């Protein structure tokens, strides 16, 4: 029970199975003893014993990943119940050590044989609640494991589905999705070719992208062109798209992993795209409600549409995030935005000061009105972006008399422009420049980690795009009254034994290489030479002092 | 720059569509709507931010519904395009300059050979007068001392061969002498000799006879 609580919601340890429950309720040996000994050493926080038990037996990498997850969960539980706060550091160090061991073992296995390395990451683990190494590594939030070359190659092979399209893809997928006769000219891995072509994640992604582009074009057409009292066909298509997308979001929030409905919404509202999509759908619904009414309400609904189109235009960054070079740039923008806000507060302060000074100096006969609130922000803000217009600030003053102190406005403006356009923007450039390498590397690692989540969330979605997704939901109603690949890879006993022997060979070679590399370092050689020289000097002094003559 | 201009184009299209749809709600479907999105939002960021043609000052025609959103959308758009993306592009150009410079220098030095060789074959007359050279090639149609190679006699060839043998011998000797004087090799040899000496001394001490 405590193992199942530590691991996750979907995990099911062998102890709580009904076979072991019936075998224990009337109170035999274990097939793999070192699994239970390793779990015992991990739970009771005995690091040396756990490291000794790790290198004996089979399924070494799965054991390392399970140990890393258990240590991370134990550290999280320890730094919650007001503990001594030093147990958490030791548990985190143990988790990091186990993760590093898993990464090094994967590196050795990939270096020795590539196909067997990819084989080792996919086969179903019978002793570990029917999970793969990828699922354990993802559930442990191990960014250095997914970002490895072998994991990325495996993710690419799962993303491409049964097709190959190795040298040049993308265009062929679009041709297939637009020209169904062109499907037959594509090679497949070892009537049925249509089903295997359309069930790949990548063709689902391109179908969804084409549907989104079409919906966006319809939205642009319906907001650009004059609208009548009742909606046109393009507006009906847009409304249908929004409604079906909302239905799909509800279906996703209902079929989530947690069993509690209140827990499902709380875990769904974690990504910012989900909450922003919910807000946008509610806003579009409000605008559509106000649209089908009299003239002022219709105008307000149209303005709601024109505001809402901005978000759906921005949401193209999610589509762009698939590309290898347009995802890290988006994340880099996401962090530099926080830096920009921190540096824009000061610009706002200086702008407010200059605007209030100029407005107070120039116009001393203004009644209290809200126009004074915009005369401060408007023109001092457009000034710095390339609209420095004389005679609009410090006007020439047949000629009306000059206001008292009107000569000070250009003196203030010169210093304001010098501060805003030469000091703060250059300092912001320096800040963006000197904090780019860390942000780039972190963004690359995070994107390579989230590739797995993208692949799974496209492998789970129905094959039809959101404008046609209603037909797929009707099918799910018919199936309501009624994984060979994509996640795992089942095998026989002989292939399992071959994989086990390969893994034992890999771990043995890894330990032997580590020992041979440690024993040949300069520091070890110097230490051993010093000790032997000291002992030899003592022996030689004893020999010289003790002679028969 | 193209990889970074895709995003600028997305944001520009968004702002242009929003402003054009807000301001003018009585436009027939015409191709003029296709350029009203790209034209002015593109000239705005290069120094045409004129504050009288984005939010018109409106004897006075009535104010269009929601015409106060255009300045806010434009302020956010200018802040994104002129402060965030261009500075990030500057950072990208700055932090990927050394590798590009070194690779370009190496590639130019390599292509110098092709540049030199392609002028050693072209006819001496320039393209406006190259017709005369082609006529000459017609006359020569019915009919490399230097520039590429350098033919030499047997004694010069033997001198070059002896020089090359001396060079390769000196190279191998220098490589071996440099390897044998490294710190790692000295430490390894000293450790092995110390181990053997310790074993020998223990065997000598165990070989007492009195
Ligand atoms: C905000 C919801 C209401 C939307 C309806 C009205 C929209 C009117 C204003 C448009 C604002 C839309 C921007 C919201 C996008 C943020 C999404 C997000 O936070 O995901 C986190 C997202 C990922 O988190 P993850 O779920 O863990 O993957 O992080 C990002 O990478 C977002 C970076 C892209 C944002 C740059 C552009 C923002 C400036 C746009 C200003 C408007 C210009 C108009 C001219
Ligand atoms: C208007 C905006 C619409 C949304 C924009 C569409 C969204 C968008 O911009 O990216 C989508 C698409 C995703 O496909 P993705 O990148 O995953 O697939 C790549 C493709 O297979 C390349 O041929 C591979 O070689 P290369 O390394 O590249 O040399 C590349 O490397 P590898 O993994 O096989 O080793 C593959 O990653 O990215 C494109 O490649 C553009 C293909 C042409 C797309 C044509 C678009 C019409
Ligand atoms: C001059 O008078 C023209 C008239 C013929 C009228 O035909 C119209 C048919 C719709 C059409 C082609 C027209 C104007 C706006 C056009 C929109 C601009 C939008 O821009 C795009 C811009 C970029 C896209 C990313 C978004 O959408 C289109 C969805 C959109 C777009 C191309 C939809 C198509 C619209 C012309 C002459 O006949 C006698
Ligand atoms: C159009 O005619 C208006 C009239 C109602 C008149 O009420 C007035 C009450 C004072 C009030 C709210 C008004 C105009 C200037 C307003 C100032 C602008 C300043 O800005 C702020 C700007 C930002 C702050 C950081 C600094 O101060 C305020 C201290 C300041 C401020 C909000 C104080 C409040 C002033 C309107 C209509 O009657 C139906
Ligand atoms: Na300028």
């Amino acid at each position: 029970l405590v193992i199942e609580y530590l691991m996750g919601g979907a995990y099911r340890c062998n102890y709580t199975r009904k076979r072991f429950r019936t075998l224990y309720h009337n109170l035999n040996h274990f097939p793999f003893p070192f699994h239970e000994l390793m779990v015992w050493a991990v739970l009771m926080k005995r690091q040396k014993m756990a490291l000794f038990f790790w290198q004996h037996g089979e399924e070494a990498m799965a054991k390392a990943l399970v140990a890393c997850k258990l240590c991370k969960a134990m550290a999280h539980e320890a730094s919650e119940n007001d503990m001594v706060d030093d147990i958490s550091q030791e548990l985190n160090h143990n988790s990091r050590d186990f993760g590093q061991l898993a990464v090094e073992l994967l590196d050795q296995s990939y270096k020795q044989d590539e196909q067997l390395a990819m084989k080792l990451l996919t086969y179903e683990l019978k002793n570990w609640s029917n999970a793969t190494c990828l699922q354990l590594a993802v559930a442990a939030k191990h960014r250095d494991f997914i970002a490895h070359t072998c994991s990325q190659m495996l993710l690419t092979d799962m993303w491409m589905g049964r097709l190959r399209m190795r040298k040049n893809s993308g265009l062929k997928v679009i041709l297939g999705i637009l020209l169904p006769p062109s499907i037959l000219s594509l090679e497949f891995k070892n009537g049925r070719k249509i089903y295997e072509f359309y069930n790949a994640p990548i063709v689902k992604f391109w179908f969804y992208t084409l549907a989104y582009i079409g919906y966006l074009m319809l939205f642009n057409y319906i907001v650009l062109v004059k609208m009548e009292r009742w909606p046109s066909t393009q507006e009906w298509i847009v409304i249908s798209y929004i409604f079906t997308l909302g239905i799909e979001k509800m279906r996703e929030i209902l079929m989530s992993e947690p069993g509690k409905l209140l827990q499902k919404v709380k875990v769904w509202l974690q990504e910012y795209w989900n909450v922003t999509d919910l807000i946008a759908i509610l806003l579009f619904s409000v605008g559509m409600i106000l649209r089908l009414q009299d003239q002022p309400f219709r105008s307000d609904g149209r303005v709601i549409y024109c505001v809402n189109i901005i978000y759906w235009y921005i949401r193209l960054l999610d589509i762009f995030g698939v590309n290898k070079y347009l995802g890290p740039y988006v994340m880099m923008i996401g962090k530099m935005m926080i830096d920009m806000m921190y540096f824009v507060i000061i610009m706002l302060v200086v702008l407010m000061s200059f605007g209030v000074a100029r407005q107070a100096i120039l116009f001393p006969n203004e009644e209290p009105s809200w126009k004074l609130a915009k005369n401060i922000f408007y023109m001092p803000y457009w000034m710095i972006y390339g609209e420095v217009f004389a005679d609009q600030i410090d006007p020439p003053c047949q000629l009306p008399p000059c206001k008292t102190g009107a000569w000070i406005v250009p003196a203030i403006m010169a210093c304001y422009l010098l501060v805003a356009n030469i000091l703060l923007v250059n300092l912001l450039i320096a800040v963006f420049n000197n904090t780019f390498f860390e942000v780039k590397s972190i963004s690359n690692q995070v994107w390579k980690f989230q590739r797995y989540q993208l692949i799974m969330t496209f492998h789970e979605r129905p094959v039809l795009p959101p404008p046609l997704i209603i037909f797929s939901h009707m099918t799910m109603i018919f199936q309501h009254v009624c994984r060979d690949y994509g996640l795992k890879l089942f095998i026989t006993d002989d292939e399992l034994k071959k994989v086990h022997d390969f893994e034992e060979q890999c771990i043995e070679e890894y330990f032997r290489e580590k020992d041979d590399r440690f024993n040949s370092s300069n520091d070890e050689r110097i230490r051993v030479t010093s000790e032997r020289v000291e002992n030899m000097s003592m022996r030689l002094e004893e020999v010289n002092e003790r002679e028969h003559s």
